[PDB]
């Protein structure tokens, strides 16, 4: 079987990475779980073992097939060209590597082929982008796409951790101690390295990440730029608004779409029901649509309220809710790296593309 | 001065419509708060009075000058012509006359101009609409508006005060007793009239009203249908979605419009600091934009995040936010009374033009 490394085990999607891990099918013989230095030394189980979380150096990957990434752009940065350069297959959840052309930028149900030709990084798109693609991939194939105009209704474990703690403190202080949410004390959100903070609680953030030269944030420009990557066509006009609301977990979406061809709606559902990590949840008369709360937990993407435009010929809108920590995150690298071993795709790489920090 | 009567007085927005009162320049003789026979006999302030309530019957408006209605469709429907019939002018906040030709349906700030004609009911338009037009007006008025494309974040004070209640509830559940947002009881949201009931703590519910028979719901048509008839234009496209989130009060929106011709950002920007009821709140430099939580006590709408589209020339995106229980409803109302005194217009309807339910 293989080492697996978990770089970043400590943090949300890390702790999602070693649920999914544990119920993947990848043969494991050893498992490392590797963090920064004030969490070294510390125990953490992998199903009924106690795991030892190590420092993450330049070093700690001899021997290591598959290291999992998810432990900020900085990290990645700094530590997965060593990983490459120790025989590794890196899977990547941060933003750093996704635009670079030597990398791979993948959601297996959409672009697996991308995988073949891999040069030790393959990296995962961002939360929002992914369960988006899902969503759209089935469409794109039968009737094309024109333009994607998303809207974004995001949780608040897409910032971390701390920004959990940080929505639940905000809450409690409202809730219980009276005190109005435009008075609250926040640290983190929108954007922990951003020069001013906002509370969450009772409100709605039009800002995720830093904002960029065009007014959009990198957020926003990400779902741009990596819907372009993934589904390889720089054609397709993307432009969203990316906003945290006061979810703990599960991304929603409001997407409207102009296809090429004018694409049945009956046709559509179908379709979306037909691709796999798609899930049709689509039946106003019981009113069913997908939820945040109920996608929590699963695997799945969940489309719905999906109906054509009341002007646009070939406008359709819909509905893309998915757990941000599985789909978003941890699952999609687990995927990545099932696929990877059916595809006979966990080797060293012999040339070196990536600069060592 | 004139005799007022706030019917739904115990409600949600009839407790701004209180405030909004007490904070206004009408000359008020005579106040008097309607209700149901579940609210009838108790009291209510009106600034340092207190007010007995009534309950609403078609005999209950004999005197009045001006009633406010905000008690659900079916008060207005029943209520509301027994008080034109007896020379009340009356502001609904319902839907129930908001596409009738013989109903004026005004944003002052958009259509002042529709209240001179008036027949003895006036509506407001819903309060996810009312604040997308304070938006969206001084940009028409410059560029034109060939296509809207809506995606709300609303607050369910829009569902009413029991709404608050259940939101509250369900969040102190999962906070403090540590209930899983899942197994929640819900008994109001997203609709209370509907079949089925859904969680709203940490939840997004894409359900706002009952659904029509062309798979938007009533609350997404809405706002097709109100825009076209507050801009005077049933060319303009108009397609919502609208969604519920955990927010007790101030509706966000984000807005989508093509221009007819190419408008400049920095000029839209000035167009919509310049148009009264709205605020530029947008410098991202130093992370300014609308917040639900900044625009709440607030009178005024707030837009921000305004960038060209980067792809359609003539497209523009945008972040409106606004009370909804204040510009969205109570607000809009007292400012409807308002302009109606302004013009002269609080007098009683020689023609009753609207059908009498209780005969
Ligand atoms: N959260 C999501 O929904 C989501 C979705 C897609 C992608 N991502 C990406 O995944 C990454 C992590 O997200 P998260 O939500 O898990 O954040 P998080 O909760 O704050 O966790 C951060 C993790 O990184 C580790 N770390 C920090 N500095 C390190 C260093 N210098 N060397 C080694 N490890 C270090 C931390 O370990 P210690 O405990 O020792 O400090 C911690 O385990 C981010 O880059 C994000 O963009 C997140
Ligand atoms: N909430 C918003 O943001 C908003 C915005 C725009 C428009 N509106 C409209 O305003 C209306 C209600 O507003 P709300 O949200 O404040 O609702 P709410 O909190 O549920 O209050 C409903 C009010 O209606 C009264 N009522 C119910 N049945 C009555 C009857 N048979 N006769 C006389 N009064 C009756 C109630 O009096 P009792 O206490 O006696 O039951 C109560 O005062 C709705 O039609 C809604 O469409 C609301
Ligand atoms: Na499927």
């Amino acid at each position: 079987g293989y080492t697996v490394a978990v770089v970043g085990a400590t943090g949300a999607v890390g702790a999602q990475m070693i649920k999914m891990l544990e119920e993947s099918t990848l043969p494991i013989d050893k498992i490392r779980y590797l963090a920064s230095a004030r969490s070294a030394g510390k125990s953490l189980k992998f199903k009924d073992q106690d795991i030892t979380i190590e420092e993450t150096t330049e070093t700690a990957f001899e021997g290591v097939d598959i290291a999992l990434f998810s432990a900020g752009s900085s990290t990645s940065a700094k530590y997965a060209p060593y990983a490459v350069k120790a025989g590794v297959v890196v899977v990547d959840n941060t933003s750093y590597f996704r635009q670079n052309p030597d990398v791979p930028l993948v959601v297996p149900e959409v672009n697996a082929h991308a995988l073949d030709a891999h040069n030790g990084i393959i990296a995962c798109p961002n939360c929002s982008t992914i369960q988006m693609m899902v969503a759209l991939e089935p469409v794109r194939q039968k009737w094309g796409l024109d333009r994607i105009i998303v809207s974004t209704y995001q949780a608040v474990s897409g910032a971390g951790m701390g920004a959990i703690l940080e929505t639940q403190r905000e809450l409690r202080e409202v809730l219980n101690d009276g005190v109005k949410p435009c008075d609250l004390h926040a640290e983190i959100l929108p954007s922990g390295g951003d020069k001013k903070h906002y509370p969450i609680a009772f409100n709605a953030l039009p800002q995720i990440d830093v904002f960029t030269d065009n007014d959009y944030t990198y957020e926003e420009m990400k779902m741009t730029k990596e819907t372009k990557k993934i589904m390889e066509d720089d054609s397709i006009a993307v432009s969203a608004t990316c906003v945290r609301i006061p979810v703990l977990s599960a991304h929603s979406e409001s997407v409207y779409i102009e296809t090429k061809e004018v694409a049945p709606i009956e046709e559509v559902k179908a379709a979306i029901a037909a691709f796999p990590g798609a899930v049709l949840e689509d039946d106003v008369a019981h009113q069913i649509y997908p939820q945040a709360i109920n996608a929590v937990g699963s695997r799945d993407t969940f489309v719905g309220r999906i109906r054509k435009d009341l002007d646009a010929e070939k406008g359709i809108h819909m509905w893309v809710v998915s757990d941000n920590l599985l789909k978003g995150a941890a699952w999609n690298s687990v995927q990545i790296a099932e696929t990877l071993h059916e595809r006979g795709l966990v080797r060293p790489t012999a040339e070196l593309k990536f600069e060592l920090k």
